[PDB]
């Protein structure tokens, strides 16, 4: 049971690592945007 | 290991919840994206 849990605490990293990744590509994403929204 | 597997699996389903809006709001900006250009 505590590899199942290590296992789920691997995928729990990996999960944040794309979500950590998705916010990064709003943030430039929202800045282009800006730039648009100045022009 | 009754108390922190489901802890853990509830933590994924976070990661997974904030995965989800977080490519629906990026999938939305794009289609704003798409918006913006026609703008």
């Amino acid at each position: 049971l505590e590899s199942l849990q290590a296992e789920i605490k691997m995928l729990s990293d990996r999960k944040r690592e794309l979500e950590h990744r998705l916010s990064a590509t709003l943030e430039e994403n929202d800045l282009l945007q800006g730039t648009v929204e100045e022009l």
